[PDB]
């Protein structure tokens, strides 16, 4: 009862966002890139940036939903590679070009809001799926091995968009495979092991979506 998107080649490398609130956009590319790898056969890295500058019913380096950056790309018929439209870190005026495109989106699914039983599912049978969480304690900046787990998390109190690129058993411990944007030395390799059917720890199911490539 497990899955690892990362062995599949469904997840392009860990990115750090730096000093710009767009996890939100790192978050939707991962989404869009594992849903690449499944019908093509291949993926590339898709452009955060172009989520930042475009997605006007976002906030920009100011944070942001997903869920409005999937309909950005459907409804701009695209989005383009990290290649053609490359990050530098702030916000810009938006400069899309239909030559870089290397995705596409026709719409998108949330996951019913703190189901874990579903989020389990959307993982499995669709991919690597797009959530947010409470990442606002300490034990989660210092995070380095095993499942995280603290009582202090809030899952009312959600503040940065990751990545489920899968989910497993350690010692006994049920998790979520976390790829998160703060670089690849962050955590484990840029990866943390959440929690899973431990009363929507962190509130890891609360926001969960993805796309329908
Ligand atoms: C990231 N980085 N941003 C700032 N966080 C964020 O957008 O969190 C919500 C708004 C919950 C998606």
């Amino acid at each position: 009862d497990s899955v690892d998107y990362r062995k599949k080649g469904y997840v392009t490398p860990v990115k750090n966002q730096g000093q710009c609130g767009s996890c939100w956009a790192f978050s939707s590319v991962g989404a869009l890139e594992g849903q690449l790898k499944k019908k093509t056969g291949k993926l590339l890295n898709l452009s955060p940036q172009n989520l930042v500058d475009c997605v006007s019913e976002n906030d920009g380096c100011g944070g942001g939903y997903m869920t409005n950056a999937f309909q950005y790309v459907q409804k701009n018929r695209g989005i383009d590679s990290e290649d053609a439209y490359p990050y530098v870190g702030q916000e810009e005026s938006c400069m899309y070009n239909p030559t870089g495109k290397a995705a596409k989106c026709r719409g998108y699914r949330e996951i019913p809001e703190g189901n874990e039983k579903a989020l389990k599912r959307a993982v499995a049978r669709v991919g690597p799926v797009s959530v947010a969480i409470d990442a606002s304690l300490t034990s989660f900046q210092f995070y380095s091995k095993g499942v995280y787990y603290d009582e202090s998390c809030n899952s009312d109190n959600l503040n940065h968009a990751v990545l489920a690129v899968g989910y497993g058993i350690q010692k006994g411990n049920k998790h979520w495979i976390i790829k998160n944007s703060w670089g690849e030395n962050w955590g484990n390799k840029g990866y943390i092991l959440m929690a899973r059917n431990k009363n929507n720890a962190c509130g890891i199911a609360n926001l969960a979506s993805f796309p329908k490539m």
